[PDB]
C-alpha cells in the first residue's frame, strides 16, 4: 500500500543506496574557476551547463577549458575519476519589444484597464511608449486572435487582444507594471511560427560542435521539425551530440509525443512553461512528461529555479526542498541548478544539498514497484538486448546485487538497463570518452572510463573491463568482496551484441 | 498503473470536481479590512489564521471582529453562505538570546572556526558579544552533549558543542554571519524540556476562549503531555476548541504517534522543521505525517512558506507551485498561506492561485484508488456509524453521486465519511455554528449552516435539512435535478445514531 | 497471493460460514415418499427436480404433491421452515434412431472402419441394420457436411460423413459397439434446427404451469429465440416461472451471451456437452459460463453426474468430491444431484455430502477478493437500488455483519445484493411464497417466508419483517444478540424502492 | 481480473503451447506388451509406474524389461527420442484383518448399531466373525481412544470405539456391509506407529535399486523419519533414486512441511486420504499440498482414480474430466493414471485424453500471473544459479521465447528454472541418462538425451549441446528459425556453475 509506504518513511534511517539522479550545474562567474569547479565535481556535479543567453564565445571557451582542466585533474586515479559532461543551452528563438522612447533604461509603466497598441511598423522600433509597443515577431497578428493573451517581460505584464488591426493589435492591459525596453514576449496557447533556431543559436551550435560538447539543450521546441532543424545544423560532425528538447510552451506540450520521438531527451522548463500556460497546470505538465519519458526510456531533466533562494542563503526554502525531492520521486533522470551555481554565493552548498535531497528521495522510492510497472507497460520485444536487459534487472532484484556491470561502446546497452530502473547502480564500462560523459543523462548509470589498453584476445579484454568495474564498485563503496553482481557483455567479439548476462561473486 | 496515470495527465482538460482542500489564510495588516476579508472569503478562504507571535489582544480582537463582520455579510443568503473559522496560532515556547553589547540593533557577526561561549549567567544578559552569548533556556546544558549542534537566528548561524562547562558551553562557529539581539535558538535532535506553553501562550489561549475561536494551532508540540497541557489551559469553556499540534522539531517527529493520538489535528511546520532536522529530510517527515493522519482520519495542515514569493509578484515561483500541488497530492486536508496573505501586496491573487492549484491537483488524483487503500488499512469495526460511512462512500462511487449529504450535530459523522476520501463532496448540514466552521479542517467536507427553524416532528426536520443541502448542492453546481445523491441520517429521533444511508434522486 | 492462499488451507479448521450454495435434488422412485422427502429437506435440499424424460403426469403430480406435503410439514415453526422449490426439467428436443430389424431390444453392433448409411426414408423406420440406420431428424443432411462427426447412443458410437446423398448419408464407423433401437443422436458442432420445444415438452410445460412449478430447466437451448419460444408456451399464467436454459451443445456455447441475456438463469449440462464438444474442453466451457453468469448476476447451475458413484457406495469417488468443490469454487449458484438422489440407495447421504463439500469449499474462498472483482467489473449505475446494494455489501465487510437482511416482494433486491457475493448470508424476508422458493437459485440467499399478518402502518410492518429475520438469524445460528447486521428496506410505503440501508445491532 | 479471465476462456481456440504436465501410467497386464508400451510412449507417457501391491519380482522385471525395450526402440532418432522413467510404487505398511471363520472367501456382514469386538489375541487369527475381528496391528489400542473411528475394507465399513479393553476393543458398527477376510484397515486421525516400510517393501526397494529405477513412490509417509528410513534402505547404490512421499493420512497432512523438506517430491493419494480424513476435506488437502510444493519448487503428483471410468468406456465421466483439468490448474507437476492403464480396455485412449485435458488446462492458465507470485513468495538469494534462473524466466516472457534451453548434468539447474513456471518450455540437455528420465517429475521440463560425443574444448561441447536442443525444439515444433530462445550454461568448464544466460536467435 502506497499510503502504508508513506506512513513508514523514517528520517532517522540514513539512505543506503547511492545518489542515482544526475546533477547538472549552470556555470557562471561564481563557479567558473578551475578551483571552484574541482570542488563542484567532488560535490557531485555530473554535467556543466553553459547558458548561451549571455556571454561571448571566448568567454565560454575559457569556461569549458577550465571545466576540462578541473575534470582531468582527477584522471591520475582511474578508479575514482568521474566523467563530467559539457552541455550547451541555447538562447533560443524569442520575441523582444523595442526601445521605449529613445534609450532602453527608460521605463514607461501603465495602469490596468488602460489601452495599449502593439505595432509591427518598424518606424516605432526605438520609440516605444505606454501607448505604442513594438515587437520583432512579424507574424504576431497571424497566430493570435481577438481575446488572446500576451505577456510582456517574463509574464510580469499581461494584455488581451481586442481588435486585430492589419500590421498591429489593440489590447487592454489586464495587468500592469513598469515596462522596459527589449523585453521578452510570450503568446500563451498560440502556435508561434518562429524558426526552430535563431541566427545566434546557429553560430552557438556550430561553436558547440568545435568545442566538442556532449549535449545541447535546444530551446522553444514545439514540434518534431524543430528538433530536425537543430540536428541539421549540428551536422555530420555533431551527429553524436545528444539533443535535449526544452518544452517551454503550450504547443510543445500538445505535440510532446512527436517531439519525444524525435529527441534524445527532454527538459521541462518550468520557468517558461509557467508563463505560457496557467501556472497552476505546470506541475501536471511536468509529471506527464517525466512519466512519458520514463515509459519511453528517454532522459528527462527538471530545472528552472530548483534551489533559487540559495543565492545568499545557507539552506534552501521549504518549497524548493520539496520541489527537488518530488521531481526525483516523479522519475526525473537529472535535476538542474541554475543561478544557484552560476551566480549565487553558495555554489558548493547548493550542489551538496542537491545531492543530499536526491539520495534521500531515492531511498524513499519503492524500486521493485517502479520496475514492475515499467516491464508491464513495456511491450514484447524480439530484440535480444532488451530481453537480456530485463533479465539482468530481475536477477539483480533476486540476489539484491551490489550493481549491474554493463560493458558498452555507444552506451546503448547501459541505457536499455536504465529504463527498467533497477535498485542496484549500473556501472557502465566504456573506452569511449564521449559515451562516458553522456551517460550521466540516464538515472542510475555510473559511467567509468577504462584507461587500460585493449587486450589482444576479446575474452581477456572483457575480463579486464569487468574487473575494472569491480574495483570501482569496491572503491566507491557500492559493494565488496563476497557480494554478487550482474555482468552484461557479449557472446563473441567482432559481432557486437550485449545478449549475455552473468551473475558473479565479487573478487 | 501509476506511471500510466502520470502519462495520461492533461492540462487541456478543465478540473471537474470542486476544490476539496481547505484554505487557511494568515490575516494581517494587508488583509485585515472588512473589505479585503469579504473578497478573500469569495476567493476561497475557509479559515482565518491569526499569528500571535506579534500584535496586541486589542489588535487581534479587531481582526476577529472584522472577520465575523465580513463573514456575516453573506448570511442574507443561506444557500451561498460559507462558514469561516477563526484559528489562533500561538507564539509558543522558544529560546531567545540576550542583547549584544547594550542596545539590540547592534550586531556582532563572527567568522567560521572562531570560538563562541554560551552563558546562562544572567550577568551577561544585555551584554552579548562575538565571544559571549546569553540564552534564556536554563536547562540548555542538560539536554545537549559535546558534539551537539546549535542554530541561532532561524538557523542562519550554526555552532557545535566542544566542552560542556557548568552553567555555560564553549562552541565553534561552524557557520557565520551577523548576530543580532534576542534571536531564536534551535537545538536539533535535543529533547528540549521547556514548558508546553509559555506565559504569553497562556494568556493568548485564554483570550482565544473568550473570543470563541474554533481551533488553536499549538506550537512546539513534542509529546502527548504537551497537548494535554494546552487542553488543560483552554479548560471547560474551551473544551470544544480543536487543538492542532504543530510538529516543529525532531522529538515531535519521533513521538508523532502519541502526539497524533492526543491531538484533534496536525500541522507540519516545514519552516521550523527545516532548522531542527536536516533540511533534506523534511519532505520525508511531511509525507510520513500526512500519511499517518490520513490513516488515522485526523486533519493535517501544510503551510510554512507555500506561496511566499507572492509578496510583490503576480504569480508564484515554480518550486512553490509544485509544492502546493504535491502537498495536496500527498493527502493534506488544508493548505495554509502565511505572509502571502498577512503581508504581501497580492493577498487576493494568492488565495485564488491556492484554490486553482488545489482543484487541479485534486482532479489529478485517482480517488477510487485512494479510497481502496483507506478501507484496506481500516480495520473491522463494530461501530455502526463507521460501517454506514464506508457503505455510503462505496455507494457514492457506484452511482457516481453528486454528493454525500450528512446531517451532523457535532460533525463526527461527516468526519467519518471524510476519512474514506470519497470523490463526491460531503455536504455536512448542521444547526451548530461551531461545527460548521470547524468542518473546514477536513478535506472534502462542504459545511452548510441550516438557518430554518427546527420542525416539531423529527422526520420532517430531517427532510428539511436534506432539502436545504439539495438546494445548496444545486446552487453551488455540485449536481442538478435528476442526479443521484447519498444521504446519511438517523433511524429514530431522540436516540442519536447516523446508521442510515439512502440513495435519492435530486429533486 | 493466491498461491499463498492455497498454502494456508487447513483441513483441521471447521467451516464457520453457512452453506451458501443451493442444492437441487432429482426426485425419483428412491426419494419420492413424503418420509424420505422430509429427511432430504432436513439434510439440505432446496430444490426438487423432476426429470420429465420419463414418467407420466399422474406420476409427477403425486411426486409434487408429496414434496409439498413434506415441505408444509415444517410450516408449524415459521422460524425454521425452509421454502422448497419445484423444478420441471424438460425431456427436450432430440434425434432418435429407428428400430433395428423389427424389435427394439435387438442390437446390431458393427466394427470400426465399417460402412454405415443414415437414411431419412421412413421405409426403414423399424428396420435398422448395421448397414442402414434411420433417424427422425429430417434436416440432418442440411446441417451436416462431408467430414462431420455423428454420435449414436450418448456418444458411445461415432461416425464420420463421407458422402452426402440426397435423403441419406454414407459414413465410416470411427468407433464401434452394440447399436440398439431408438437411440439418442448428437451432431457435434452442427447447427441443429429442431424446434425449441418438442410436442411432449409443450404439454409438460403446460402441466408445469397448472402444477404451479417455480422454474423450468429448458433443454437444448442454443439461441435466444429458443428461450422466447419456451416463454411463449408458459404463457401469461406462467410468466413468473423462472426459465433456466440448459447449455447442451456447441451452438449453445457459441451463442451463450444472447442466451444468457434472454434467460433468468443457466445450467451447464456437462453430460450432453461432453458429447457435443471435445470432452477435454468441457471444463473450459463450464468455467466460462459460470464466470459470465456471475458477472451478469444471473443464477448458474452445475450438475450432470456430480456424485454419481453414490448409487451403492457410502462415500463419493475422489474425482467427484473434487468436481463438486471446484464447481462451487468456480462460482456456481447451485449444484444439482441426479440419479444419486433419483435412483441410488444413498439419497440422504448424497445430499449430506453435497452440503458438507459445499460449505468446506465456501470457507476456502476469499470472499472480499471475489467481491472486489465483481464491483470492479460492475459498471457505474444510476439505479439507486444497485448503489444501495453495493453499499450494503461493503458495510457488511466493514463490520463483519452476521447477515444482510433484505425485505423483498419480487426478490429482485435480494438478487441485486447476491450478485456482489457478500460473505454474510442474505436473509430475504418476503410474504410472497413463490419468491421465497425461487430465491434458492441465488447463492448466499436464505429465503424466509413471513407468516405474520401485514401491519396497518408500513413502518410497523417493516419492523415486524426485520425482527422476524432477526429471530431466524438467531435460531439458525447466523448471529446472536449484540452482533451487527445490515438491513435493506424502503424509505416510504406505497412508492416501492429498496434504497435504504441501516446498520443495526441484533436485539 | 480472474473472473474476467474465466469469462474469456474459449473452447474454439486450439491450445498453442505444448503439454507441460508429466503423465505417469501404471503398467499392468493390459499395457505390459512392448507393442502397447510403444504406443503409450507415442501417446504421451513419460513415466511407467509399477504397483508393487501385487505381482512377483520376475513379473515386474519383465515389465521393466519391456518398458526399456519399447523406449530404446526410438533411440535411433535422437531428435525425437523421449526419455521414459520407471517408478516403483511400494505396497507400503498396512493393517489387515484376519480370516473370517476358516476360509477367506467367507464373508460375515453385520447390521449397523450392532456390537463388534476387535481382538489382538492371535488365537482368533483365522477365526474372524461378525462378533470378533482380528487385526495385525499390535499397537492398535495405544493409538486409539474411546470415540475413535475405524474403517474396514477401504472404508466400506465403519466402527466407533466404545470401551478400550486390554488387548482388544469393543465397538459399534456405525456403518455396515459384507465383511471379508484380510481386509485393509484405516485409523482416521490416529498416529499409527507402524514401521516406515514393511518387510515386503524392503525387498521391493532393494529390487528397485538393482533394476536401476528412477524414483520410488513411498507409501504411508507421515513423518520425516519415515522418509529417512526409505532413504536408508535404498542405501548408497540407490542414493540418486528420487523419493516421492505419498501423503495418505491425517498425520501425513499435519506433518506435511517436515515431510516435504525431507522428500524429493510429493504424491497426493486422494484414494487413501478420502478414507483417512473427511471425504469433503480432501480437495482442500490436495490444493494445500500442491501449493506448498510449488512454493518449495518440489514435484507434486496427483493420481488415485483420475480417469477411472475409462475401464470399458471410450471417454471419461464429467467429474473425472473436471478433476484432471483442475489438478493441473492447481499446479500439479504430474498426473497419474492407475487402473485406466494398468487394467482397463482403453489404455491408449486414456493416455491421449490425459494429454488433451492437460494441454487445454495449461492453455487456460495465466502464466505471467503464476510466475509473479512465485518470484514474490521466493526470497532474496545469494545463489547465482537461482538469480540466473529468475532472470532467464523474465527474459523469456519479455521476448516470448520459444524455449529456455538448459544444459544440466544433475538436472538441478533445470529444476530451478522450472519452479518459476515460465510459459516457454524448458529443454534440459544432458548426457546423464538418469537425469533425463527423472526430469519428467518437473512440470515444463522437456528432457533430451544428447548422444553426440563430448568435444575436447568445453566451448565447442556447449555449442554442440545447445544446437542439439535447437534441432529438437524445431523438430518438436516448439519454435523455428528466426525465433529467439534463452540459453543457460556456465562461464567456464571445470568449475561448474550455471550462472550464464544468453538470448539467441534460432539458427
Amino acid at each position: 500500500t502506497f499510503l502504508e509506504h508513506m506512513c513508514r518513511l523514517d528520517i532517522d534511517s540514513p539512505p543506503i543506496t547511492a545518489r542515482n539522479t544526475g546533477i547538472i550545474c549552470t556555470i557562471g562567474p561564481a563557479s567558473r574557476s578551475v578551483e571552484t569547479l574541482k570542488e563542484m565535481i567532488k560535490s557531485g556535479m555530473n554535467v556543466a551547463r553553459l547558458n548561451f543567453s549571455h556571454g561571448t564565445h571566448e568567454y565560454h571557451a575559457e569556461t569549458i577549458k577550465n571545466v576540462r582542466t578541473a575534470t582531468e585533474s582527477f584522471a591520475s586515479d582511474p578508479i575514482l575519476y568521474r566523467p563530467v559532461a559539457v552541455a550547451l543551452d541555447t538562447k533560443g528563438p524569442e520575441i523582444r519589444t523595442g526601445l521605449i522612447k529613445g534609450s532602453g533604461t527608460a521605463e514607461v509603466e501603465l495602469k490596468k484597464g488602460a489601452t495599449l497598441k502593439i505595432t509591427l511598423d518598424n518606424a516605432y522600433m526605438e520609440k516605444c511608449d505606454e501607448n505604442i509597443l513594438w515587437l520583432d515577431y512579424k507574424n504576431i497578428c497571424k497566430v493570435v486572435e481577438v481575446g488572446s493573451k500576451i505577456y510582456v517581460d517574463d509574464g510580469l505584464i499581461s494584455l488581451q487582444v481586442k481588435q486585430k488591426g492589419a500590421d498591429f493589435l489593440v489590447t487592454e492591459v489586464e495587468n500592469g507594471g513598469s515596462l522596459g525596453s527589449k523585453k521578452g514576449v510570450n503568446l500563451p496557447g498560440a502556435a508561434v511560427d518562429l524558426p526552430a533556431v535563431s541566427e545566434k543559436d546557429i553560430q552557438d551550435l556550430k561553436f558547440g560542435v568545435e568545442q566538442d560538447v556532449d549535449m545541447v539543450f535546444a530551446s522553444f521546441i514545439r514540434k518534431a521539425s524543430d528538433v530536425h532543424e537543430v540536428r541539421k545544423v549540428l551536422g555530420e560532425k555533431g551527429k553524436n551530440i545528444k539533443i535535449i528538447s526544452k518544452i517551454e510552451n503550450h504547443e510543445g506540450v500538445r505535440r510532446f509525443d512527436e517531439i519525444l520521438e524525435a529527441s534524445d531527451g527532454i527538459m521541462v522548463a518550468r520557468g517558461d512553461l509557467g508563463i505560457e500556460i496557467p501556472a497552476e497546470k505546470v506541475f501536471l505538465a511536468q509529471k506527464m512528461m517525466i512519466g512519458r519519458c520514463n515509459r519511453a526510456g528517454k532522459p528527462v531533466i527538471c530545472a528552472t529555479q530548483m534551489l533559487e533562494s540559495m543565492i545568499k542563503k545557507p539552506r534552501p526554502t521549504r518549497a524548493e526542498g520539496s520541489d527537488v525531492a518530488n521531481a526525483v520521486l516523479d522519475g526525473a533522470d537529472c535535476i538542474m541548478l541554475s543561478g544557484e551555481t552560476a551566480k549565487g554565493d553558495y555554489p558548493l552548498e547548493a550542489v551538496r544539498m542537491q545531492h543530499l535531497i536526491a539520495r534521500e528521495a531515492e531511498a524513499a522510492i519503492y524500486h521493485l514497484q517502479l520496475f514492475e510497472e515499467l516491464r508491464r507497460l513495456a511491450p514484447i520485444t524480439s530484440d535480444p538486448t532488451e530481453a537480456t536487459a530485463v533479465g539482468a534487472v530481475e536477477a539483480s532484484f533476486k540476489c539484491c546485487s551490489g550493481a549491474i556491470i554493463v560493458l558498452t561502446k555507444s552506451g546503448r546497452s547501459a541505457h536499455q538497463v536504465a529504463r527498467y530502473r533497477p535498485r542496484a547502480p549500473i556501472i557502465a564500462v566504456t573506452r569511449n570518452p564521449q559515451t562516458a560523459r553522456q551517460a550521466h543523462l540516464y538515472r542510475g548509470i555510473f559511467p567509468v572510463l577504462c584507461k587500460d589498453p585493449v587486450q589482444e584476445a576479446w575474452a581477456e579484454d572483457v575480463d579486464l573491463r569487468v574487473n575494472f568495474a569491480m574495483n570501482v564498485g569496491k572503491a566507491r563503496g557500492f559493494f565488496k568482496k563476497g557480494d554478487v553482481v550482474i555482468v552484461l557483455t557479449g557472446w563473441r567479439p567482432g559481432s557486437g551484441f550485449t545478449n549475455t548476462m552473468r551473475v558473479v561473486p565479487v573478487p
